[PDB]
């Protein structure tokens, strides 16, 4: 029932930063200021698990919630029951409070009232008391932005779908309390399950055990592993093919290319086949964002041609169109429709024409600005697909390496990896 | 203490027909329920709960106590509906009790019936959470196994389904004409049954029955007999049929014979899209039996245009089949879900993954931020665009094998069910080789 | 009997720094802590209570010390978040216990910390209850204040601010260059540090901080030294400058030099507006620091056409010096708000005031009453006319003057806050008047 | 604390009207009929305290309650709270109940359940049981109208704010508690303050007595006076400028020339630059009423041209508008659409076709209407510009000074005063 880092693998970056919060769990006072902590992730990929291993890491009591207990109950329950936790959890202090699926309270009518009592209890203990909150969500998209304010879950961190060598120490790590043979080659395993989540290596390994008792064997053999791997894909795990595999790569590396070409300030970060997951900006800064997030299509349809392109861009897309709408409608950056803004579901009636020119000029800046990227993707077609080897090989590489492989061909990009 | 006490089953899987990749998928569990030591072994853990939905009648408590017997352990049974009375009130048991009541007899399986009664979307939520903790706190290692059983999976509150407590679904379909006839041959040896009977033709006479319609209607049989004298004739059985068959007619669904052959056509046309797609997934069996129940693109990660063009196709074939096959007075109502998705699946090419020429790389995440109606009508055209030239494809490829087609129809109407191996060896009778997707 | 004792502050406005106003504006509660009966002699009534909004660190729980120093009277201090574990259950206090232990101790301060806490919109709404009924009836005669403070007035319930409970608020903004220095010299007194500092680079170097970050970097700078001479040097300044200013820059917004350049555009097309503007209203400071926070027709009791377009034009003053100095390709969502009300201003003149010639006098109160799609389209055309030729009107006047303009924003990058006169007068070294509204 | 008509001023006709509530509060059943009464107006121009002096007058207890008390209680308190608050009044009667803000209840899903208790409550005493209910509220135009309905609050009351008259008696009352010195002159104080309301001049006096005091003076002198007005105008008050004060006696000139003027049977007010605040008519009547409801806008037209009208007329246009579109939508006063009536948020979907229609014919309507008042207040300029000079002097003058100003200028006007 114990759970340490040692039980967490491959999210190095997430341990260091929340080696502050173990630190002020440890000695809070001595410490002081972090309030609030966000994780956020698909399913299965260790959120509940870091969370507890947190709570591990500086010998506290962790209290485990969800937001489902709190949802549903009668009318007037789940506010008095957020103070009580808080209560109860100022009691035990040090400790942890844990709230799965945040999502469930926090949507943006009697959840409300709820809500709002969480958020008088996290504004409300000071920093003496000695609790760390920490939710977990797997629909980040759906939160009531509130919760995000600071004092109040102040910071937000991404637990990202393992990649190859997260894999591997992930089996690494659930093969410890099982009795494998030596034949087995967990480094095989890992790249053979690209796609797969931390719960779906525990599922394959614990898959592969039972055959191997079924079997009546003493140890576990490659061909458990593998009877277990073929069992999960034939009809729980989802695995990227090789051509899914070179798809991906493609469009993350138009990703990177656009952020390494554009005349903007935004850091671009590390490529890798693995799903990716307040300011003031000028009209140019917007418009290179929307450049940035047209690339990976725009590379798809380079590569691929018009009947290539893919479903993973659908995100990007959205974000792109989504900003030029705030550009036409919201801060009068289009000349044909002017300095007009409407938008805060809008406030006043609008007219059909003046809808259909919002639309036409949203419709004009995404396709020059895919036009642009598609036309930097050709520039520079070999270069990535060196890039993209490079990427199928190791799965992922760091922006230093994207840069690399292109001053490899007598190209200088921008200095802006984080 | 007040939960009833285990006791073993008299039923092995010889008592269970139709149903082999059924007992296959719960083969697993009956070894462990054999011996739970050498399974945890290697430190590898086994599944806790197991759901069996189906219709009422095909053999879910049949099978539950089936695996009982197999393993030769107690079967403890409790129904859902009695819950409340079971483990709610002064002096009543507790659902701790009957898990620990099961750890005591154990290795053995918990059955429960009607886990609807208690887990649906008060006392009975009580009750429910008591379930839960059971299912999330009790060392099963001992060896026991849970088992829940419902006929209306589509109401199941998905705490119920979360991991380690009944993290495993089963679904047991309705039984083809094979099913039906080894059915009715292991309720035959109680019965006795006179020598003119070919049970064979009382199956295929029955489609749509379950194996408790065909226990009812030997047993009435019997009651007939011994009413009449020592042997059960054909005579009784027709009368028999005949009357639970009109009974049911009425208030029910049953299968007539020209919706035997709309629905072989449709679901014929399903599989030759599958088989003839260029870049599609494997084939599965193609049967005229409905296929599952409640509780269209999560096969891959990503998909391109291809791949949704090819899926949209499949999803027209059945309608495509139907024209075809019957003109087009004879599409029919069958087709409307399929439809749906396709339309649907077309829609979100264009107005969410920006898949259109003619509207562009704009995305429209849903439902709809106040678009121009110029707009719509763009969506609009361009899914209309879509889905008829996949029907127009589909409909040409359905007149390019419609003798084949034929064939497997006949061969579906006969048989109920056949397998995609099946359907490629019909289609290599007529000179025509199909991808190896099965 | 619970409540914490008062006792006198070692603070005076000496311990303050860069907010003279905030001083005025408080002298007259100083002078009534120190005479409430020479204030009340010619039966004057003062006030009960006030509530001091502002930023995290920026000096407000510093000011009611001070305030309570000057007048050398006692500060009962309480957190609003405590007052749950203060005021409520067996045994605890009651609000009414802290107001007489205030009262005894009169004349003084009562000063509540995260008034927020029990005054948003339970047991805290009985605490809030409690709050409310000793400030409407306790006589406060004898001369206690009572200050409220709080980071999030956007969330106040406006029950606090109703006359006689919290009926005067007061803003503490940021410090500019200047209120950076001085605090920065207030807080060394204490740390003597060495010579080769200029503090005053180190204000220029920290747009955006508050009082409690310079205390923070002044700290941390003593620290190091310790750890490393007895004496502070420029050296250890410049590290814990880095440290904060990176670690901050992160999360939190913090004033980049690009940033500034275009906050002071901005802000600078605002004043011009307003000083060129026939009949408009008194021109305030023009400044890049934040001027308020939550808790645009009010000015007068009606308005008319040419009111209503001077304000839009203002409102589209800085949007158009963006344009106008970077060009299309420049202007920044800062002026999102800004555009809005303009646009809804014009709005409103169209559709509820009837001030346009090709709509006519017809007012529609808001939303909509069912309007047929061509008044639809006329309004609209007719608001966009409005927007076009304000801005239009407002991108001259910036042309005219957009060598004094970049003289003004050369003065507001350095001092990060200048007075309308020194508008005026940067204007006036042009050959440029510039009518009288400061 | 206690108030009478002593410390209330400048409403005399309220006080006549309310006497009739007095006497029977005095002796109930010899008096035997008002149930319930309703006072409306801007905040702080004397509601609770008008009641307060009500109660005061008949020596009966004044029972104090808000709206805000009953919206936010939990489900099933608000009914229960209005019950026993009306139970708790009938053992002290005779009383008055005060409910402010009583909009908070009664506008037009919980608080539904509380305003039909309140209804019951209303007409379930009977005048035997000897109580009065009096409501105040600042937003009388989004009332639920069965608060109105005869037995419930069947009386309504206008407070205004006070003119230079009313002005200087508040000025006197709210003096006799201070000391002030002889030079003050409170009749130039009220002649400085259009616009004030009666907590405005309160306040006003108050900071002027704070000022003297912090000079350490013993009398407060027009020093402190004019220096408490700078400060508030400098930047709680709001002060009605000369030039507004013309835009206003233009536009309340027009309203009472128009109404003068056209051929109707309702009685022209009195005339002041104080903002202003179930039969059966025909065509022409309603014609008239529109015409009246643009007199304002149309005087401010012709006397300061397009660029001079001004947001004073909002409220009037607003009417006159709706007003036009009942006649086309409700009544079928328009030959081009017929005898059809849709509107009772319509209940049957419209076209597009006769939506247009409609507001095409109401457009027609008003804009007919507004070249009628433009030209009726050209053809009297100059008597308009007399009766706008005695305004700005006056502040106030009654219908019968109006048609006096305008017969001397040999015009006769409908005896339509009331
Ligand atoms: N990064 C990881 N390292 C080690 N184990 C993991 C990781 N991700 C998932 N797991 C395993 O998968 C299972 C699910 O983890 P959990 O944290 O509950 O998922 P989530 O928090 O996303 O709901 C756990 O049993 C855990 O051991
Ligand atoms: N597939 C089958 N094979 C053999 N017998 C069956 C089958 N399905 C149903 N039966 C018979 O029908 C009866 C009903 O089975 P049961 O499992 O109680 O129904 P359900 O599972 O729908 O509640 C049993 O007596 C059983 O012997
Ligand atoms: N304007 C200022 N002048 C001098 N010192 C300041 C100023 N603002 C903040 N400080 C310092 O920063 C610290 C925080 O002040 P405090 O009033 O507690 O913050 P807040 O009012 O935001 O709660 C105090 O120790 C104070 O000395
Ligand atoms: N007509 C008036 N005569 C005398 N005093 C007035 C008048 N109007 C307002 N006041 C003063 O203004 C303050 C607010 O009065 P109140 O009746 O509470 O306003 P309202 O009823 O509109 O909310 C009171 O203290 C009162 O003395
Ligand atoms: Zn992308
Ligand atoms: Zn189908
Ligand atoms: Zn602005
Ligand atoms: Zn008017």
């Amino acid at each position: 029932m114990k759970v340490t880092f040692k039980d967490v693998a491959g999210i190095e970056e997430v341990k260091e930063e929340v080696k502050e919060i173990i630190e002020y769990l440890k000695d809070p006072v001595k410490f002081q200021p972090p309030k609030g902590v966000l994780l956020y992730g698909e399913p299965g990929v260790g959120k509940t698990l870091l969370a507890k291993a947190i709570a591990g890491e500086a010998h506290v009591p962790f209290i485990s919630v969800s937001g489902s207990d709190f949802v549903e109950m009668f009318v007037g329950v789940g506010a008095a029951r957020v103070r009580d936790l808080f209560e109860t959890a100022k009691k035990h202090a040090p400790c942890i409070i844990f709230i799965d699926e945040i999502d469930a309270v926090g949507r943006a009518d009697e959840r409300e009232q709820t809500l709002n009592q969480l958020l008088v209890e996290m504004d409300g203990f000071d920093t003496s008391d000695g609790i760390i909150v920490i939710a977990a969500t797997n629909r980040p998209d759906i939160l009531d932005p509130a919760l995000l304010r600071p004092g109040r879950f102040d910071r937000q961190i991404f637990i990202p779908k393992p990649d190859v060598r997260g894999r591997y120490e992930i089996l690494k790590v659930h093969a410890r309390n099982k009795k494998l043979a030596k034949d087995v080659d967990l480094e095989f395993v890992a790249r053979a399950t690209p796609g797969f989540t931390g719960a779906d290596l525990e599922n394959l390994l614990n898959e592969a055990a039972l055959l191997a008792a079924r079997k009546g064997k003493e140890e576990i053999t490659m061909e458990e592993i593998e009877e277990a791997l073929d069992r999960i894909t034939m009809g729980k795990g989802m695995t990227i093919s090789p051509k899914e595999k070179e798809k991906i790569a493609i469009h993350e590396a138009g990703h990177a290319l656009m952020g390494l070409v554009s005349d903007d300030d935004d850091k671009v970060h590390k490529i890798s086949i693995i799903p990716r997951g307040k300011h003031i900006y000028d009209k140019k800064d917007l418009y290179n964002k929307i450049l940035v997030l047209l690339g990976g299509r725009a590379a798809e349809e380079v590569f691929f041609g018009k009947d290539g392109i893919t479903t993973g861009a659908e995100n990007d897309l959205q974000r792109a169109t989504d900003l030029a709408y705030r550009m036409v409608s919201m801060w009068g950056m289009s000349d044909k429709v002017g300095p007009i803004a409407i938008r805060r579901t809008t406030a006043v009636d609008t007219s059909p024409d003046l809808l259909r020119e919002i639309d036409e000029e949203v419709k004009r800046i995404i396709t020059e600005q895919y036009e642009k990227a598609k036309a930097i993707v050709e520039e520079y077609k070999e270069p990535l697909k060196a890039v993209v080897k490079k990427l199928l090989e190791k799965e992922t590489i760091t922006c230093e390496e994207f840069v690399e492989v292109f001053k490899l061909y007598g190209i200088e990009l921008k200095d802006k990896c984080k």
